[PDB]
């Protein structure tokens, strides 16, 4: 009876030295992400809408153009909603599908449904078009390093559909894509042929990005079983800062601060956390002031903060994967 699902408990990062940190800082481009990955997603994209299809095609196309061996799968399902039965499609992008373990980065790509108001349209820029673009930029920036994976451990990106409630939050009306996918992964043997382990046992850590893009975010350390990885984000932030690799940044105004958070936040990690998956939830507390308003738009995004977080995230991922 292999103990491989316990490996994640002892897994340590392979820390990057100063020269490598400068390389990562120089290898990501916030302006290229902005134009090529983010702007195409700043459209109305609630589930089942024409924009939802356009956002999915954009995400799939940007991944497909990369050199690394990404395997794309669309998880399409039906769910009851306040508006009746509807179809949803989660996007899963995986390197080394048969590898036993994967570090997983995730966000939701749907935008909350609102009828147009005074000619304004809700596009959910921080919620979560920026997180989606950050994941696409990370795949692009780290492409040459990721190509080398072609520790039986690799990387998977998940873009959930239907995270938002169609009305206001309720247990049945929200998290459509993550409740579906967590249940599906929980009942899928992994690796192929396994007798008693599932895809969820293979998820080392689920790093969920949500509501990112506003100024001065503060991310609390929510869970004790991922606290040591939260500490790594703090250390990476501190060292990139000391190396002069972050922009418009101070340690007093650091993003990853020492402090827990006892409450529960309804978000896509919930169905995974309730099935025993370790989660590192990168959602700020408090939420962006523009949360769920028409002002959650491009103009209110903080470019340097997103750039700094791209650098921190990319370093975290390379160190976790020993790349
Ligand atoms: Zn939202």
């Amino acid at each position: 009876a292999s103990a491989w699902p316990e490996e994640k408990n002892y897994h340590q990062p392979a820390i990057l030295n100063s020269s490598a940190l400068r390389q990562i800082a120089e290898g990501t481009s916030i302006s290229e992400m902005w134009q090529n990955d983010l702007q195409p997603l700043l459209i109305e994209r609630y589930p089942g809408s024409p924009g939802s299809y356009a956002a999915r095609q954009h995400i799939m196309q940007r991944i497909q153009r990369l050199q690394a061996d990404w395997v794309l799968e669309i998880d399409t399902f039906l769910s009851q909603t306040p508006y009746g039965y509807r179809s949803f499609s989660n996007i899963i992008s995986t390197l080394n599908p048969t590898a036993k373990r994967h570090l997983v980065l995730a966000c939701h790509y749907d935008s909350k449904y609102f009828s147009h108001w005074n000619n304004r349209v809700f596009v959910g820029a921080t919620d979560s078009a920026v997180p989606c673009a950050m994941m696409l930029e990370l795949a692009r920036a780290l492409d040459k390093k990721l190509l080398s994976l072609k520790p039986d451990l690799s990387l998977q990106l998940i873009f959930f559909d239907g995270e938002e409630a169609f009305l206001h939050w309720s247990p049945q009306d929200s998290l459509y894509g993550s409740r579906h996918l967590a249940a599906k992964m929980a009942s899928t043997p992994h690796p192929p042929g396994a007798r008693g382990t599932s895809q969820l046992h293979g998820m080392d850590l689920l790093v969920l990005l949500d509501l990112i893009g506003a100024p001065n975010p503060t991310f609390p350390n929510f869970f004790p079983n991922s606290a040591r990885w939260f500490e790594r984000l703090q250390a990476i932030e501190h060292e990139l800062h000391e190396l002069g690799l972050l922009k418009d940044h101070s340690l007093e105004g650091r993003y990853f601060q020492n402090y827990s958070y006892g409450g529960v936040i309804q978000e896509d990690h919930i169905p995974f956390l309730r099935r025993g998956v370790p989660v590192l939830h990168l959602i700020p507390s408090p939420f962006p002031e523009v949360w769920h308003t028409m002002d959650d738009n491009e103009e209110n995004l903080d470019e340097s903060t997103i750039d700094n977080l791209n650098k921190i995230l990319q370093v975290f991922v390379l160190e976790y994967l020993h790349l």
